């Protein structure tokens, strides 16, 4: 999957979290955000095609992704115990990070 759709996997497990009724829904959704996430974070965004691989914008791109990956794996561990209300406040946090990355590279 190409970047454009691993955001697409994020922004849907994201309303599937919040509408969820129970923990399997939303560890299912966690667990493919992980990897949606973990996919991103080897893209480029259009935004910085003509900066190098290596320039400081690429590196902040890559380490916003390490950052969204912590918060999914603590909602991973409330979720794992049957706190789906705890794990949805979890994932409703993550759109913080979100925006944050959006603002600078969207
Ligand atoms: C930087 C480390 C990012 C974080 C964290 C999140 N997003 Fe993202 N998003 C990012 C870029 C550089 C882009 C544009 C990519 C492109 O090819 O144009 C996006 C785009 C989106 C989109 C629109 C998808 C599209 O077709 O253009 C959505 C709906 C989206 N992003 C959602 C989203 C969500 C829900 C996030 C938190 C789980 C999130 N993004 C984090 C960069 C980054
Ligand atoms: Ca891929
Ligand atoms: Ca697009
Ligand atoms: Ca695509
Ligand atoms: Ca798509
Ligand atoms: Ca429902
Ligand atoms: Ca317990
Ligand atoms: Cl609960
Ligand atoms: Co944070």
């Amino acid at each position: 999957a190409d970047l454009e759709d691993n955001m697409e996997t994020l922004n849907d497990n994201l309303k599937v979290i919040e509408k969820a009724d129970n923990a399997a829904q939303v560890k299912d959704a966690l667990t493919k955000m992980r990897a949606a996430a973990l996919d991103a974070q080897k893209a480029t965004p259009p935004k910085l095609e003509d900066k190098s691989p290596d320039s400081p914008e690429m590196w902040d791109f890559r380490h916003g992704f390490d950052h969204l990956v912590g918060h999914i794996d603590d909602a991973l561990k409330l979720a794992n115990e049957g706190k789906v209300k705890e794990a949805q406040a979890a994932a409703e946090q993550l759109k913080t990070h979100c925006n944050a990355c959006h603002q600078k590279y969207r």
